[PDB]
């Protein structure tokens, strides 16, 4: 597939570029009292829960704590039991089973849903005076970790941030972000915005699980694999030489992620990996089978692109076609004609050219994959 050539752009343009970016943050992040209100609900989950199972430990992760939350982003919990290091004792999934009927007695949550038969079991619900979606895992010791990478990331540099809010809308608008509809985890998105600020010239991030203080790694093991990495980022200038060389805009950034995506990264060729700056192949990974292939920074044989589908992959590469197109080339009457520059952007009808996500891997009655339709809630 060849693409349209970009014609050059006005500072008039960049700078609303920048602002468009910058909106994706501001709109769509939560207020300081919505935060606090996400800390209050794991206090009373956790009061609750031990009133059954005294002990229980109850830890936000994922985008509540690593900087990239929305306002109505679902509230990830992680439960453990303190005295117990690991679930190795633990049966999980009669403990899921337990969790859940627990849970059914909390006059302000609704739809408790037990979720046994995903790679990571859960329970979820929903909590009425918040209207959240919670979602509660077991021992997910690795996430806690990630969540704290992807936070040290967000502090090193506004533009960090700026990236996967904008990120964040742009698949979400493109209904792309979803992996229980067969798409890619927003986490994944968030990964892929890492990556490339490592891989730009010059980088904006750089990798901090490989800064130390020399000669080698430190060798910090979780559940098997090495969690270390650097999060002093107070004192990165000492310890990263090309700090605050990249002087690109958010909108320049932004508009290069898309090109970089397009245009220069090699999907067959290449893994998307921001454990390390040296590129990784496919190959010798062994992951070959995929278009989109994205290693977790810690659970080094999870390919989060390993759900996907022939036709989604072509869906997906179609939305970043477009919106190459959309945020590259001025359109005439723009932006005088527009009373919402975000309605124009993020146009899903022009993003997707009015065509839906494909969903054959998904339930027919919830649209929901892994399971079949006997099983299914909405039934
Ligand atoms: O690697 C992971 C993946 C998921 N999660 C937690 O599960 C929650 C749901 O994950 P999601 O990626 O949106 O959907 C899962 C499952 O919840 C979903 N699924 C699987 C079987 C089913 O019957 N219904 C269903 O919706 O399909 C996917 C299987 O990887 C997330 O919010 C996390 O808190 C993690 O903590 N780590
Ligand atoms: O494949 C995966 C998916 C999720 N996770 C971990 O589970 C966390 C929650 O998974 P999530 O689907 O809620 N994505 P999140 O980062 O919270 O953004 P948002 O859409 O605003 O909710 C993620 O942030 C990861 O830490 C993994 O480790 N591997
Ligand atoms: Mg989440
Ligand atoms: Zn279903």
């Amino acid at each position: 597939i060849q693409l349209e050539p970009l014609p050059p752009l006005t500072p008039k343009f960049l700078n609303i570029l920048d602002q468009v970016c910058i909106q994706c943050y501001k709109d769509f992040s939560p207020t300081i009292i919505e935060d606090q209100a996400r800390e209050h609900i794991r206090q009373n989950l956790e009061s609750f829960i031990r009133q059954d199972f005294p002990g229980t430990k109850l830890s936000l992760f994922g985008s509540s704590k690593n900087g990239f939350g929305f306002k109505q982003s679902d509230l990830d919990v992680c439960m453990t039991i303190n005295g117990l290091e690991t679930a190795e004792g633990l049966d999980c999934v009669r403990t899921i089973e337990e969790l859940a009927r627990v849970l059914r007695k909390h006059s302000g949550l609704r739809n408790i849903l037990p979720i046994t038969t995903a790679k990571v079991p859960i329970v979820k619900f929903f909590h009425l005076r918040s209207g959240l979606e919670v979602d509660i895992s077991l021992y997910n010791t690795l996430a806690l970790h990630n969540t704290r990478l992807l936070s040290a990331y967000s502090a090193i540099d506004p533009r960090v941030k700026y990236l996967c809010y904008t990120m964040k809308v742009f698949t979400k608008m493109c209904d792309i972000g979803d992996a229980s509809r067969g798409s890619l985890s927003s986490y994944a998105y968030t990964l892929m915005v890492l990556y490339f600020l490592q891989q730009r010239n010059p980088p904006v991030i750089p990798v901090l699980q490989e800064i130390y203080k020399g000669e080698k790694k430190p060798e910090i093991f979780v559940d098997g694999w090495n969690i270390y990495f650097f999060d002093q980022i107070d004192e990165l200038p000492t310890y990263w030489s090309e700090c605050g060389k990249n002087t690109e805009s958010v909108g320049q950034l932004w508009l290069g992620l898309l090109r970089f995506y397009t245009e220069e990264f090699d999907f067959k060729e290449h893994v998307i990996s921001i454990r390390r700056k040296s590129l990784l192949t496919t190959f010798k990974k062994q992951w070959t089978s995929k278009y989109i292939v994205i290693e977790d920074p810690f659970d080094l044989n999870h390919n989060l692109g390993a759900g996907l589908s022939r036709k989604m992959t072509n869906f997906i590469m179609k939305a970043f076609i477009n919106g190459r197109r959309v945020f590259g080339i001025p359109v005439k009457g723009f932006p005088k004609d527009y009373p919402s520059k975000m309605e124009y952007f993020f146009d899903p009808d022009v993003l997707t050219e009015g065509e839906l996500a494909p969903n054959d891997r998904c339930c027919r009655i919830c649209g929901k994959i892994g399971h079949f339709m006997k099983d299914c809630p909405m039934r």
